[PDB]
C-alpha cells in the first residue's frame, strides 16, 4: 500500500520512502523545524515537530525517568531510559547502581538490582550498568530508514 506521508498527510509517490520508526515520509518532509536541514542520518522528534540533533538538543531538556526533572552533567542509561547519576538506583534497597553493577530494568524504567530482584524472585530485564555518558550520546534519536514501493 502507498503510505501517506506523517508529515504532509498526503500519498507518497515517490521511489525512495522514508521510514521513522513504523511511520513514512516523504524525503522532503524530513527536514529539521529549526534550521529547516534534511534529516538523513536520524530523527529527533518532539511534540508534534521533527529536529535535527544538534538543534534538538538546545531546544528540549532531557529528563530524567525517575524523577522527571533536567540534567551538562553525565548520565546513566539503561535501554532508552536516562537517569541522574543518584537516580540510576535500585527502588527496593535504595543503593546506587555503579559501572558493572548487575540489575533488572522493570517495562516503565524502575530499576531493582539483581540481589533484590532475584530475592523477591513482574517482568525484568537483566542488565549490566555502564559507565556514565554525555547527553549527546545519551540521547539517540530514531533511525530514518528507506524503502521502495516494489513488485
Ligand atoms: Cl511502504
Ligand atoms: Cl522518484
Ligand atoms: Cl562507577
Ligand atoms: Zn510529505
Ligand atoms: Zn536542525
Ligand atoms: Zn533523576
Ligand atoms: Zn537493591
Amino acid at each position: 500500500q502507498i503510505p501517506q506521508c506523517a508529515g504532509c498527510n498526503q500519498h507518497i509517490l515517490d521511489k525512495f520512502i522514508l521510514k521513522v520508526l513504523d511511520r513514512h515520509w516523504h524525503s522532503s518532509c524530513l527536514k529539521c523545524a529549526d534550521c529547516q536541514m534534511q534529516l538523513a542520518d536520524r530523527c529527533f522528534s518532539r511534540a508534534g515537530s521533527v529536529y535535527c540533533k544538534e538543534d534538538f538538543f538546545k531546544r528540549f531538556g532531557t529528563k530524567c525517568t525517575a524523577c522527571q526533572q533536567g540534567i551538562t552533567q553525565v548520565v546513566r542509561k539503561a535501554q532508552d531510559f536516562v537517569y541522574h547519576l543518584h537516580c540510576f538506583a535500585c527502588i527496593i534497597c535504595n543503593r546506587q547502581l555503579a559501572t558493572g553493577d548487575e540489575f533488572y530494568l522493570m517495562e516503565d524504567g524502575r530499576l531493582v538490582c539483581k540481589e533484590d530482584y532475584e530475592t523477591a524472585k513482574g517482568g525484568g530485564t537483566p542488565l549490566v550498568a555502564g559507565s556514565p555518558i554525555g547527553h549527546e550520546n545519551a540521547v539517540q534519536g530514531s533511525a530514518v530508514e528507506v524503502q521502495t514501493y516494489q513488485p
